[PDB]
This record gives structure tokens, C-alpha cells and sequence, in this order.
């Protein structure tokens, strides 16, 4: 029975041709989805009760749209999700952390523009998680977000919205010094020809992956929701697309801002990208993200290849993984594991970033301190284990990979245990 | 020889890679397709492109087959619809450059546990028409098939049957269906209602790999360009549906409302013909070609022999096309099973064959008629000719090109055995 | 038939790794198809006698070689004499007849910079005695190989040259070399005693690669089969030895005193046609014609497309053999460098060219004696037939087995385009 | 050269150009044969044992030593010829030879001692003088067996049940010589330790000819299940009479090193014949030589893909050992073992750093010379009150012990591979770190 579900025939098959045949429909996943939701927050999800059903529904990362609204209007959007999030605090072993996204209005006719400038400082005042900058065109771009942002929003990600052809043109220097990408297919669309858009989405999806950078599907993905209760079969095959080409995360944007079905919306996209990620041929997956990494003397790199490595052979239920900046499970989720990646962190904004990185799974944690350093990693590798178990990632009998350091702080990752659970 | 610029386009880069995931990051927005488009494009006739002019419009932007569907409409209304359709094609008979052979399918109402007696009537319709498709409603079983085909009389059994998978039933029992039919619809808007709608495109990416992996056509259907019913223009899911339709594997892709009732027919063909000559130079042939060949049993058949060697040489050499010569279709139908880059010029005396072929991804059918010669190898020769110099005139050849040419050692369907390398002069 | 596929090492021929297909080696599994490595025997005072010469022949020698290091000029001219007299005496059989090649072995440079005086008078010695083959001695840049070729004069341009690499500046001029040379030897005598005799198998493996790779002929040479010289049987080392040389890619393997002074010329010739054939059907096709088609060039030139496209048919259809028409032999050696498992059967008019073609692994040749007919088609089609009447009764062909013909569209050498999938009758 | 340019940049372009680096770096078979260089040195030390088989030519103490300095990592007794007083004035020799290098720990070379049985005969099963001679052996403490004409899974058993309760600890490898043992192979391998190719009495029994097939069958079928392989016979016959060995004989030695042999072995070459000392450097050099030009790329990859999927965590962590060791180019994989089951595990993927374990037990030490790339490092020091300081005191004697032996240089990474408690069996921790 195991054998059958989360198309485990499909995943065995020797070829790609092999594996599409073997796809079933009553083959029902299992593992929890990997793929993180990104909706946008307006008048159709703004209230405390709306927001709670769609942190039920799977929304990981709420999204800000600084094109429209003013400061006022984005401090109370900011203040509401924080009030929906936190009122699940009360069972630490369940709570799921949720990101805050600043979207620019962008550069207009114009560099950075003054209104960004102004946007920017006031993300780093309300602690937004995350920055996504439209019509990001050259490094310079990059670095004048970055400088904006001040001393304060130090830890804040950059993700560069690629909009139009030179966005395209400049990707590898863009990539180089952002911390992932949006493929802005709206804009993108309107810049280059509507036939070509599919093109740049699966090369710069390719390219994040091989980078090992937080890839995001943008625009348009379940439109009709807007006010259909049911999206087309178009729709459905977007938002499946887009798990199979790589994306790390998929996004929602009038569906769940002004839309009739903001709730139901995230649910097809849960549903969608939950069926796509089993789909996954991992065999020829794996083998190539292995073989395209370049060696590396850096021991959280080698340790986390090592530990994907080891999950496979096992059929690891979870990588559980310490972490301080997001950095060891962002190397995890690189090779893109079955097995899913549980982070255990005592950051806050490191919780609530990591659903940037595929299949990487945030707990917050907020258990007493121990005395002694080796009982305190030990006691969140528990805690790890006990999460996992009561959200149903782990049960007795299964095998996990434990990764963790050797001393404390941030850059020491560099061990990889096989651990029995019970 | 070819030059640097030969190698820039049509994702030749990406074409080159060693790995798949290398494949993606080559690809190019500004390298060009110069390939014809392989992907037919199916469009319902209705109310919106019904007209002899709007039909000629239609065949311009690239309709290759004309689907009637008999869920609405008299059988008078279908039988204007079937003149309407031949009256825009044979206007084109003057030209050589743009006459070009379209294919009428029907698409039946559908079941009642079996044929219902609307469809035993429209069947006989089409063969009384001349119909060239049959696209079978809701085909659950092999009995359902062998139903349809017994309801083609006595006249119909050259007709091709399309069998429509639209439930749970249908997919399951896809391997039996599969094996009686001529080829596959993956029908997506009933089997969005009759399965969960998350798991669509597990059966269609599944049904395409099955349908590659038999060398049978399948079809891609319904919602590709919704919105396009009302908008100018389509959603960004939408162009990325069509693309992925035809790197999945689809021998052809469908429009239903957004020709047969929207606002822009012809906005909708021309946009689905941009998107599947994009998508096409994308297709990573050094793993699909290893696939397909590796995948494919081995054969004593000498056409299935003659085939896999013909594109074989094709990708060697770069060939612009892979000229056959067919009374059936069926040695160009094992050629396009190894979607080869080169064009498959089909050359046939049989217009029915010709219209058919359309079915086959990167068939390019040329209707003969010229009178036979007494000397069967110049009768060869000549059919050969006119393939290279409709080529020539079309622009997919030009004199210094390779070509490889398929034929046989004698007349008479079935005797496929010869593969030659050509220069064209 | 399941019989069919137990012999031959068909289910370690089919595994999915070069692992399994190890682990898949059958002890009890029986060679089928016929010794596809050419056997060069050193000629000399154990094997000089006519009689003797035609037991060398029976037993598989196909190459003999004339070792210049030792002899004069008379010795030499009655060795050619014997072993012609030992050939032609089964000429009256043409369906049968063995082509047997004369290859000059130079005595080298020595302590000169280049082309020696003596070995100026050898080798104009082997353009008046007819010799088909050089075996250049100590080749240790590309100049070398053209001073051998001006010393041949005019009336020696049809003379195949094989550089013998010997040292350490042959090994890293290699690939200057083997662009002017017909072909190579590792000279592992003289290699061993030049470089360390424990990186002798490096520099063995990669020659063997770079010439499968450049698809010209590689021959493994020096002791072999060394304890043969005095014993019955041979050592361990050295039935490995002959086994990797073949499974290494050689497209020969030699015997110098096994043959030219030992007790055992005929018994060491039989043992490496025993070696080989075993080691043959132990080649992993599935991985060499996979890396030797994906290693190769794109090709405009017809006969380099006829001849992939030959070999992917032939492997489609477990083809019993290819047979070719060939003037110089070039069409057999472009078939031979897809390493197919059909034997390449190839029919020739030029006794020179029948000789010369032994030097490509899997390539039989048969030299047709008849004047041609006055219809080229029909002269095409004789031969064609020749090649399946000697096939039938050597063994490689049976009724009912597929075999794909190789053939042109005109008289003359250059002009192979055509393949062609026959039943045997 | 993405996938490697940082790693070029860092560790120099001289680094890649040594121990076949360009070769092992090729994406196909044919394109990793092209590359492959004669003026690119061997780097690693040598990882496939040398068995030296021992008589007349190497009895002496003197010429023992000489033996163990060249390469000699197993000593083999034929007990087809000599009386057991014989066997024991040479056990007694070669351990006398061992000693003498034992007063630096950190360098010491373990050597094992395996008794060649003289077989059944024209019997059925095993003989009465294999019955003393294996008694011989558990009294004299040898660590191998090598069981001549092993013909079916019961002369297996037969053979442990003559080594008795004592002899429990004793490894067995099945030789197979004849047509039977090649037929049941299967039944062999799984209840033997190990496998001897014994191409002498194997190229008697069997056609010449396919002997070469027997030798590549078995030795695929021995790495597929993780245990010992060895190829025996007329490797480097000619070197009985001759200083250097012919072009077949070198050829034949990497061949079977390419084959994926374990270990390879001398007979008369050591035991008889004028150079011993010189057959076992020839080996050395030709198997340093072999080791570097392994395509690791398609044979990690195939060994990865036929090994099953498991749940016991020594056999994960090795996997994912072997893979972290590839991906940094670690010099070593340093590993705790007790029995020398988890270093064996190590060994079996291929791995192209050398696996260097660190073990109490002296038998133990010279039986891992039967893997392939582990170098057995005996601990004589007494426990440490605290069970995790004693790791660490091991795991640090395995760096300075490499250190100290060129084995790694200040800036290499080593894995690291220990358990969560004392005892065998519970190998599951897997660690990277930066020598310094
Ligand atoms: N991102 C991603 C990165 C690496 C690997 C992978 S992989 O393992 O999943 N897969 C590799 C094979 N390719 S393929 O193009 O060689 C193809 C081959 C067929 O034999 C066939 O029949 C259809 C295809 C094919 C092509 C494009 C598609 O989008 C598709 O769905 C199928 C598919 C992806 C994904
Ligand atoms: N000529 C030639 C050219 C192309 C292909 C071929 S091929 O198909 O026959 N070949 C496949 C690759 N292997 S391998 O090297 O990846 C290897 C893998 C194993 O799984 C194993 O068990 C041992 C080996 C092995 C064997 C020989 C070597 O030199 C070596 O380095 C490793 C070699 C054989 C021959
Ligand atoms: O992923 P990051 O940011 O490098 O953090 C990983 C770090 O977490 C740890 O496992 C635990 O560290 P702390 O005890 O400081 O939380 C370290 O040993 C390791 O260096
Ligand atoms: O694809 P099909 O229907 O088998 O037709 C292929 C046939 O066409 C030919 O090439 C030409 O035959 P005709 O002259 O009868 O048209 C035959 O030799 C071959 O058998
Ligand atoms: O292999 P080569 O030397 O190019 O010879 C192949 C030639 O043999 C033929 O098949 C027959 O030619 P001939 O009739 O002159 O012998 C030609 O059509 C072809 O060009
Ligand atoms: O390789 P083996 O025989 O399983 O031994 C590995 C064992 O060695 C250790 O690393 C150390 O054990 P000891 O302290 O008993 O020597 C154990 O944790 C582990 O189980
Ligand atoms: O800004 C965006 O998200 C877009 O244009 O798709
Ligand atoms: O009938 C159809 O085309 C459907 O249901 O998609
Ligand atoms: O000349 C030769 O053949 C040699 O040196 O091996
Ligand atoms: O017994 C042996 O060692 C042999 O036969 O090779
Ligand atoms: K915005
Ligand atoms: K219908
Ligand atoms: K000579
Ligand atoms: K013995
Ligand atoms: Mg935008
Ligand atoms: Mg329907
Ligand atoms: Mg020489
Ligand atoms: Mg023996």
C-alpha cells in the first residue's frame, strides 16, 4: 500500500517516458506540499477572520502590493495577518509562521524610484520578511533596493521581479547578487511576445535551480477564480506546470486581493501543487541537480548532499535540520529531497523566510533553554521529532536525518546522523 | 557549412545540452523558430467561423482539422458546415503555396450504458459526408469502440476513430481502449467534472506518454485559450497550457467556444500556431529520440525498420525533411512516433490519407495527381520531385539541403523498405 | 524464439547497467556470430611452408605480416609468393575464398631523426610486390607519416599506412599522427621497454578510444599469447589480455613469435578466433553505440548518413548482417566505426581493397570476380546476391533472417546514399 | 568546468591534472578513455590488497620485511605442499617480520594471514587432512581461510563447522575452480565471506577461452553484494625467471583492478620464483596506476542505483559518507570499527578517498586488507573514562596518523564516521571536517 501511493510506480520507472505512463490519478500523495503559497492581501482578505481561513487553507507568504494603497492601509493589512497569524500561537508544535512580502510599485518611466525609496523604509519599520522589486533590469537595481533598505533591513530577502526583456537579457548578473526571482508574467507578457513568456519562466526557473536560489510563478495562474468557484483546465495545468518546471513558490495575486473565492482559491493551489510534487521524477531530478552542483570544500554544502543522499537511500519520512539564518535547509532543499525538510529555529524572521526554499518546513522554537549546549540541540531535534508526529510528517518505526553543527552560531553545520523514530 | 547563425536559432543551443535541466537554462527568448509548426490545430466550426470567408481566414492563420460537434446543430446545419469547410479549402486550388488539405472530424453527442441511437444516425451521417475523424464521446471500454466502429457500415472503415477520455472509467481502462482506437482525445472539461479537477493533468500527461509510447495520435482539448471567447488576448496560464500540451507529447491541440462561438477565431488559431512553433523548437530531442527508441520494441516490420533508420540519418545530417511516399499514412505515422526535427513530407495519391495525416505530428501532406506513369520506378521518381520542389516552393528546402527519402520496392500499401540520402539540386 | 536469446550473451546484451550487465556473463551462453577481430600472424620459419599457410588461414588469420627487422629483400619476396599461393589456392570456390592482406613491418628509424635509407628501400620494395598495408615503425610526429607516404611513390597511394606508436613522443603526438594515418598499432614491445611498463595499458586504452572515436582502425600488438611460442596452452594473463583488447575497442590483435618462430602458429591463431568470438558477444552495445552515435560528428556526406542509419536498422531488426558494395572499402570502415552486432558483409570488386578492409573490426569481405553486366541495376543487384549466397553458406545467414543492403545511386566510389531492408529467401 | 572551476581555482590546476583527474571528469565511458594520460601521476595510495603467497623465495625474516615494505598486506599459506611444522616456522617468520615494524603506532603495518586449503580431491566433500589443516589454522590464529574447489553452499558450511566454536571470527573465502562452483555461484557468495577467482584450476576445468567471462561475472557479482573479491594465478608469471613481466601480464593486472577486484594475488612469483620482493612492487605500481583510471562517475552512480534501498543505518550512513567524500574530494574517510563491518561498507561504494579505520581489535586490522581502499589503523591505547572523549581520542590518532603519513595535508577535508553508543552495529553519524 505504501508502494502505491504518492505515485511511487511513476517514480520508479527507468525512463521519462516510462514515468508518464505510469502516472495514476488514484495514486493519493501523502507527503505534505512542499510548494509555498504566496497570496496577495486587499479588500477581499484583508479582515483577522478572513485571513485565519486562508492560514488554514495554506497560505504561507502574504503579499503587500505597494501599487496601490497608501502606508496607512498597509500598516492595518500588516497588523491583521499578524493578529491571524498569532492567534494559532497557543500550540507551538502546530503554529505556522507566515511571511510578510513588500511588492514595489516600481521604477515607472524612471532607477529607484522616490515613492520605493519611501516603501522601502517603511517595510524595514513594520519588519516585512521579504522585498519582491518590480522591473528589476540590472544589478545596479539590486544594490540601490539593498541600500535603500539601510543598516536595519540588513536580513531582509531581495527577490528581483523580472518584467521585461532586459530583465531577461541581464538574469545571471540580477541572480548573482539577489536572493531569488519572481518571473512577473504579467508585465513579461506585455514586454516581450505573449507565445515567448513560457520560454523565459522554465530558463530562469532551470537557472534558479541550478543556482540554488528561491524561485516564484507569478500572474494570472487560476484568474477565472476571480468569479468562478472552479478554474479552468488551463489553470489547473499552469499551477501543475510550474511545480514540474521547479518554482519554489506559486502566487495569487487579484484571486485572492479582490476576487469572489479568496480561500478557495489558495485550496486548488494547495490541491494543485500537492498531486504535482509526487509527479516529480526525483531519479533523473536528483542525478542532475547532483551532477550540475560544483564541488565545494565548504561543509554545510557537503553535509547537506550527504544527508539528501542518505534520506534517499532510506526513504527518510524528514531531514530535520538547526538553523539560525535559513541557510542549512535552504542547502538542503537545493537537491530537491522527497523527504521533507523540517527546520528547527529560533529566528522568527528565518521561520517565516524559509518558505522562500522548496519543501522546507519552518518550527519556531520557543521551549526553555537547557544548560548544556549538546542537551539544548538535542532537545530541539525532540522537538523536531514531536512536531513532526503530531502533524502527521513522522510515526514510530520511521527513519529521519538529523543535520546539525558542532558549535554554536551560524556557518558551523557539518553533521549528518540517522536517527530511528521511538 | 551551416554557419553560426543556423546554430543560434530555433533553440539549437538548448537542442545541444547535455542534460535536461542544462536544456532549460538555454533557452532562449531570442532565438527564433524556422521550422514549420508541427502541432495541428483542431478548431469547432459554429456560428463564429462558419462563413466560406471567415473558413478562409482560418485555414490562412493555420486549421488544419475542422471539428463538427454534433452535441448541437441538425444534421442540415452540419452538412452547410461540411460544404462551408470544403469550398474555403478548394479555393486555394490555384496556388500551390498555400492549397493545402483540411480534415473533417465529428464529434458525437455521446451515450445509456452504450451507442445511443442519436449517434448510430450522426455516425452514418458522417459516413454519407465522407468524414475523415470520428471523435467518440465518452469512451469507457474496448466494447465501445467496437460499437462505433460497426455503426461506420459497411463504407466507413478507413475513418478514423479518436476515442474521448472523459471520466474515471475511461482512465482506467485506457490500455484496452487505447489498443482498439486509432488514437486519443484526453477530453479535459468533462474529465475536470467527472475526476477532481487537481488531478487532470496527471491523466493527461499520462495518456500523452502512453499514446507517444504506442505511436498512436492524441489530441490536447478544451480550456486551452478560454478567455479568448471574450478577450483579444489570452491569460499567461493559458499560452503556458498550449506550450506544455505540446512538450508533453500532443500530436494535436484543440479550440471548442473559442471558435466555434467567441469574438476572435482567428486571434485564437493564430495564437495557438505562435505558441506550439515556440514550444516545438523547445522539445529536448536528444532525450525523447533516446526515449522513443529505447522504449520501442524491436521490430521485423520493414517500414517500423525503415522509420527509426530514416530519422536516424535525418538528425545526423540536420535534414530539412523526410520525404514519403504513402497510400495509407502509415509509413509517415511511424516516422512522426520518433518525432523527428525534419519535416515528414507526405506524398499520397489518397486525399483521404492526406487529410488524415494531419492527425500525425510533422506530417506535411501533399496531395498527387498527376496521371501514373507506365514505368513504376519513374512513377517514384516523379512523387519524389514533387515533394522536393513543393518544399522548395514552401520553404522547407533549398537547393544544397539534405533530404532522406522514404519508399518501398514495389507498389502496394504495406512493402516500406527503402531509406535514401538525397542532396537537393 | 527463446533459444535465440539465451546464446550470444543476449541477457547481459539487455541489461539496464554495465554492472548488470557483469553480474548477466554466461559461462554456458554460446558465440554466435562469426570472429569480427582481424588476426595479423607474423610470417617466418614456422609459418613460411604453402601447407602450413593454408592450415594459418583455415584457422582465422586474415592479415599476414612481413617483419622488415629481419630478412632480406629474396627472403621476403618468397614469403608473399607462399602465402599468395596458400590464397589463391581456394579461389575456385568464390563463395568461400578468403582475401588474405600483406602488411610491411619497417625497421624504423633507429638512432636517425627520420625515414631511414633501408627503410626507403622496403618500402619501395612493397609498392612493386604489391603489399596492401605499412606497419610504420616508431612514428613519432605527423612528418613521419608523410616521408612513409612520398617513399611509397605515385603507385603506392592505395596503400593503407598504420603508424606504430612506440614512445613517449609517439603517445603525445597522437592525435597530430592519426590525422595523416590510415590507422595505428600500440607496439607494446617497444612502448613497454620506452615509457614504464606499468603505464603501457593507459596509453593502450586511450589510443584504442581516440581511434574508435575518429573511426579508424586500432591494432593491439606484442605477447599477446607470448607462452605459446614454446607451450600448448597459454598463461591466464594472456586469454585476459586478448579478451580486453577486443572488449578495449581493437579492431585487431597480432601475433609476431607465436607465429613467426614458435612450436604452436596454427594453435595461437585458433586461440585468439576463440578469445575474440567470446569477447565479442561480451561487447555492452547498449552504452558503445549509444557513446559512438552521441560522440560523432554531425555529417553532410551521404555515406557517413546511410551508414548510421544502416546500423540503428540493423540493431532495430536483430539484422543477421549489413551487406555493403564497396569500391575502396570506405563504406564498410563507416559502418564498422557503429560497432553494430550485424556483420558487415562487404562485396568488392578490388582484390586490394577485399585485403585492406580486415583491418576494420566486423567487416567480412567478399571479392566478386564477375565482369559487370551490361545493366548497372542488374550488375547491383548480382552482387547483392553474391554476398547472400556466400553468406548462406559461411554460416551468417540463414531464410527468414532481415539483413539491411548498403548500396549508391551511381557507378563508382563516393556515392553510397542507399539502405534497404531485405528478407532472406 | 562550472561544476569544477571553483574547486580548480582553490586547489590549483596541477592538483587536476594528477591521478587521471581529466579522465574521471569525462561524461562518457569513451570520452573518459580518450583522456586518459601517461604523464598524469598516481596520487592516492594504493587501495587493492596484495596477496603474496609464501615459500622458499620468501620465507625468511629478513625477506619478509623487505615483503611488508613493497606491498605484502596478505601472507598466504598453501597447504597443498609442506607439513604443518612448515607452516608454522613461516606463520611464526612473518608475524617475527610484522613485529619488528610495531614500536610506531601511528605506521605499523598489519599484515593478515590466510591458509589456501588443499582441497577435496577426488572426494565429495571435505577431506580429513582439510579437517586437520583447518584445526592447524584456528590453533595458530590465521585470519582467513581461502577453501579451495568450493562447489555448493554446503562445503561452506563444512568448512565453519571444522573451524569450531574458536574459529568463529575467521573470515572464509570460497575459491571457485570448476564448472559447479561457477553454476551455483549465487549459493556460494551468500553464505561465504568472500570470493577467489582461481583461474589455474578454473582454465583446466572450464574452456581457456571463458575464463575471462567467470573472472568479470564474479568480480560484478562480489561488488553488487559488498564483499571481498579476489583474482589469482599467472598474474605476473613470467617474473618467476624474469626482473620484468611481459606486456600481458601488466595489462592483466589492471584489468583486474578495472574489473573491480578486491585484492590480487602472487603464487609462485613470491613463493618460488628469483624476484618476490620485485612481483609484489610490479602489483603495487600497476594497481596505483589501475586505481586512478577508474571511471568513480558511471560506477558510484551504478553502484548507487543496484544497491536496495535499507533501513540499517551503518549501510545510509556509508552512502552518504561516500557522496560527501565526492562532493569536497576529502583525501580520507576516517571510521571507527570494531569488527570492520562499517569500513567494509564504506569500501563497497567505490569511494576515491581513502577509508582509513581505526580499530581495537589486531584481527579485525589485518582482515580489512581483504576491502578494497582501507587502511587498518590498530589503537592500543586503554579506554577513556568517558565513552565520547574516547571517540574523540581515536578519531584524532586517524588524523595524525594521517597527517603524519602524507594521507592528508593541513586544508583537506575528512569525513568522519562513528556510532551514538559502544559496541558493533550502531554506526550512524556522518561528519565533515577541516584539517588543521
Ligand atoms: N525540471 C527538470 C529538471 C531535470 C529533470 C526533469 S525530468 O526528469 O522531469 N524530465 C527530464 C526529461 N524531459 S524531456 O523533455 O526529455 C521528455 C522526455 C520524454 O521521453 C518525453 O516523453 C517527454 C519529455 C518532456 C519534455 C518537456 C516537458 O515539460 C515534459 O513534461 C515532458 C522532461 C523532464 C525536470
Ligand atoms: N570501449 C567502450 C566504449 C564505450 C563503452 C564501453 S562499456 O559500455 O563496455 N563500458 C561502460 C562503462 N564502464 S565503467 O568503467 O563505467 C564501469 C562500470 C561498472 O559498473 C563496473 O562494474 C566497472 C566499470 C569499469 C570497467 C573498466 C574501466 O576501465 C573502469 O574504469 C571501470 C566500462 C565499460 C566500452
Ligand atoms: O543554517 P545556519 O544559519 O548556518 O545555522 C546552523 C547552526 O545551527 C546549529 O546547529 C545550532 O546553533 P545554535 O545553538 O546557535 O542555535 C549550529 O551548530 C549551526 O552552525
Ligand atoms: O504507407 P503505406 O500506405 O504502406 O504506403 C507505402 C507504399 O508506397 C510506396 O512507396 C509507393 O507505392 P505506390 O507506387 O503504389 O504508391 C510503396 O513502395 C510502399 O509500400
Ligand atoms: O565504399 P566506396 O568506395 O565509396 O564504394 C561504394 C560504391 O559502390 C557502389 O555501390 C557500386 O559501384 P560500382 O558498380 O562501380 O562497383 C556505388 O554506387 C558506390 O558509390
Ligand atoms: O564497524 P562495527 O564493527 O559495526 O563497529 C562500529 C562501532 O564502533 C563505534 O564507533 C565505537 O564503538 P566502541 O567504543 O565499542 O569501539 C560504535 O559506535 C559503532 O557501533
Ligand atoms: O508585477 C507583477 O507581478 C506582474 O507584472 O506579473
Ligand atoms: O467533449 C469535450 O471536448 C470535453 O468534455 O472536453
Ligand atoms: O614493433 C612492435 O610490434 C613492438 O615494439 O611491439
Ligand atoms: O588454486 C588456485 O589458486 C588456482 O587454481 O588458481
Ligand atoms: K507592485
Ligand atoms: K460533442
Ligand atoms: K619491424
Ligand atoms: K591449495
Ligand atoms: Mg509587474
Ligand atoms: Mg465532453
Ligand atoms: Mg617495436
Ligand atoms: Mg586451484
Amino acid at each position: 500500500a505504501f508502494f502505491q501511493q504518492q505515485q511511487l510506480p511513476a517514480a520508479m520507472a527507468d525512463t521519462f517516458l516510462e514515468h508518464l505512463c505510469l502516472l495514476d490519478i488514484d495514486s493519493e500523495p501523502v507527503a505534505a506540499r512542499s510548494t509555498s503559497i504566496i497570496a496577495t492581501i486587499g479588500p477581499a482578505s484583508r479582515s483577522v477572520e478572513r485571513l485565519k481561513e486562508m492560514i488554514k487553507a495554506g497560505m504561507n507568504i502574504a503579499r503587500l502590493n505597494f501599487s496601490h494603497g497608501s502606508h496607512e492601509y498597509h500598516a492595518e493589512s500588516i497588523a491583521n495577518v499578524r493578529e491571524a497569524v498569532e492567534s494559532f500561537a497557543g500550540s507551538p508544535l502546530s503554529y505556522r509562521p507566515v511571511a510578510i512580502a513588500l511588492d514595489t510599485k516600481g521604477p515607472g518611466s524612471g532607477g529607484l524610484s522616490e515613492q520605493d525609496v519611501r516603501d522601502l523604509r517603511f517595510g524595514v519599520e513594520h519588519g516585512v520578511d521579504i522585498v519582491f522589486a518590480s522591473f528589476v533590469r540590472k544589478a545596479s537595481d539590486v544594490a540601490a533596493v539593498r541600500a535603500a533598505l539601510g543598516p536595519e533591513g540588513h536580513g531582509i530577502k531581495i527577490i528581483s521581479k523580472i518584467e521585461n526583456h532586459e530583465g531577461v537579457k541581464r538574469f545571471d548578473e540580477i541572480l548573482e547578487v539577489s536572493d531569488g526571482i519572481m518571473v512577473a508574467r504579467g508585465d513579461l507578457g506585455i514586454e516581450i511576445p505573449a507565445e515567448k513568456v513560457f520560454l523565459a519562466q522554465k530558463m530562469m526557473i532551470g537557472r534558479c535551480n541550478l543556482a540554488g536560489k528561491p524561485v516564484v510563478c507569478a500572474t494570472q495562474m487560476l484568474e477565472s477564480m476571480i468569479t468562478k468557484p472552479r478554474p479552468t483546465r488551463a489553470e489547473t495545468s499552469d499551477v501543475a506546470n510550474a511545480v514540474l518546471d521547479g518554482a519554489d513558490c506559486i502566487m495569487l495575486s487579484g484571486e485572492t486581493a479582490k476576487g469572489n473565492f479568496p480561500v478557495e482559491a489558495v485550496k486548488m493551489q494547495h490541491a494543485i501543487a500537492r498531486e504535482a510534487e509526487a509527479a516529480v521524477y526525483h531519479r533523473q531530478l536528483f542525478e542532475e541537480l547532483r551532477r550540475a552542483a560544483p564541488l565545494s570544500r565548504d561543509p554545510t554544502e557537503v553535509t547537506a548532499i550527504g544527508a539528501v543522499e542518505a534520506a534517499f537511500k532510506c526513504c527518510a519520512a524528514a531531514i530535520i535540520v538547526l538553523t539560525t539564518t535559513g541557510r542549512s535547509a535552504q542547502l538542503l532543499s537545493r537537491y530537491r529531497p522527497r523527504a521533507a525538510v523540517i527546520a528547527v529555529t529560533r529566528s522568527a524572521q528565518a521561520a517565516r523566510q524559509v518558505h522562500l526554499c522548496r519543501g522546507v518546513f519552518p518550527l519556531l522554537y520557543r521551549e526553555p533553554p537547557e544548560a548544556i549546549w549538546a542537551d539544548d540541540v538535542d532537545r530541539r531535534v525532540q522537538f523536531g521529532i514531536e512536531s513532526g508526529k503530531l502533524r502527521g510528517f513522522l510515526r514510530v518505526g520511521d527513519l529521519v536525518i538529523v543535520v546539525t553543527g558542532w558549535r554554536p552560531g551560524s556557518g558551523y553545520t557539518n553533521i549528518m546522523r540517522v536517527l530511528s523514530i521511538s
